[PDB]
């Protein structure tokens, strides 16, 4: 096939019904690449994509070839599988999809009704591609079809209040015997689930605000300047180009995890690597300022927690009036009460306050009416990625 037939073939996979048998059957046909190499396992309800990207950036700056498996993509499909922050080239995706389909067709010649899902096909391809390219470590963000590895260190960023013990027990399945777990400051029910699991596995548990912390943090331009502290000391005046107070805990989790990786593998990691790797830690479409003149910021906050955390982040950055373009009525009532011009438009991959029929009509209106006013586009990551693909791709 071509690339276009290859990405359409990946999306043609079904919606099957538990354990990891189907993906392990497929992975045995690929020669078990999940059993070789080093891995960092990342799960959590929020902040896992941001942490994983930060861990990868810090490890790459120390001189390691880092594979990175994330979801979702923002600009193109190829962003889900990266090696040193470069998305898997089209032709390499064409080759890899052809190799995995060939092994899958061999498996269907034996077991006639064998199949896998879309995420299981992608995860198996990701794990085979990282071994083919021979990376030093692969940072794996949890989708659990990825739970077929023994990591060097596991990360559990958050189990947020949105049942808690039932969610925490599903998330604690990535914690393995003797392998250290780096977590955030978990809520009581999630913490009790983590404490009992690590007493069972015998794991070293490094927790945010206990073993490591951020004693100083403040805004500095479009990003934050902060100080990290642990048992080895402090690394002061670290800078990341990400706004939001919740990002202080994701970066701190990322720094602690990277240090736990290097100590376990006897790899040298300096504070310089951590500093340089945190400076390169850009995470697209998450309060990203994409244009200076005119001022345009894109964001994918989609819950009311995301709307409330955005509102105070926008208040921190802007003391002038802005136009906010929003992709239900409780999310829109807090936007109208806090901001100037507010436009409600439709999100592009969905179906059926000032109303606009599209985000382009709202953006053209604001630029025509008041050209010096900043525009923030928020409400969905799919709407935010549509604006980013249009305005930059
Ligand atoms: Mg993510």
């Amino acid at each position: 096939m071509n690339y276009t037939e290859t990405v359409a073939y990946i999306h043609s996979f079904p919606r099957l019904a538990g354990d990891h048998r189907r993906i392990l059957t497929l992975l045995h046909a690929l020669g078990n690449p999940q059993q070789q190499g080093r891995y960092i396992h990342v799960t959590g309800t929020n902040g896992k994509g941001s942490a994983a990207n930060a861990i990868a950036h810090v490890l790459e700056a120390s001189g390691l070839t880092v594979g990175l498996y994330t979801s979702p993509f923002i600009m193109r499909f190829n962003e889900r599988i990266m090696i040193d922050h470069e998305p898997i080239p089209d032709a390499a995706l064409v080759n890899a999809v052809a190799f995995v389909r060939a092994a899958l067709e061999r498996l269907q010649q034996q077991q006639a009704d064998f199949n896998v899902t879309e995420f299981e096909f992608i995860t198996a391809l990701a794990y085979w591609y990282f071994r083919q390219r021979q990376v030093d470590v692969a940072v794996i963000e949890v989708g659990d079809s990825t739970n077929v590895i023994t990591p060097v260190v596991s990360v559990l960023t958050e189990v947020a209040l949105d049942t808690i013990t039932a969610i925490a027990k599903h998330k604690a399945g990535i914690i393995k015997r003797g392998i250290p777990v780096v977590t955030g400051n978990l809520v009581p029910d999630a913490a009790a689930v983590v404490a009992a699991k690590v007493a069972t596995t015998g794991s070293q548990w490094l927790r945010f605000d206990r073993d490591f912390s951020v004693p100083k943090a403040k805004l500095h331009g479009w990003g934050q300047r902060f100080t990290y502290e642990d048992q080895d000391g402090r690394i002061s005046d670290l800078e990341v180009p990400l706004v939001g107070d919740y990002q202080q805990r994701n970066m701190a989790i990322a720094i602690q995890t990277a240090k736990v990786y290097a100590k376990q593998t006897e790899w040298p990691l300096t504070p310089q690597n951590i500093r340089q790797g945190l400076a390169a830690s850009h995470w697209p479409a998450r309060l990203e300022k994409i244009s200076d003149t005119p001022l345009i910021v894109i964001d994918g906050a989609h819950n009311p927690d995301g709307i409330n955390g955005l509102i105070t982040a926008l208040k921190q950055l802007f003391s002038q009036p802005i136009t906010v373009i929003a992709g239900y009525a409780a999310m829109a009532d807090r936007l109208t009460a806090a901001f100037s011009t507010v436009y409600l438009v439709p999100v592009p991959g969905t179906p059926r306050g000032r109303l606009k029929d599209s985000w382009q009509e709202a953006l053209a209106a604001s630029l025509n009416d008041v050209p010096d006013q900043p525009i923030v586009i928020t409400g969905s990551l799919y709407l935010a990625s549509a604006v980013r693909q249009t305005l930059l791709g």
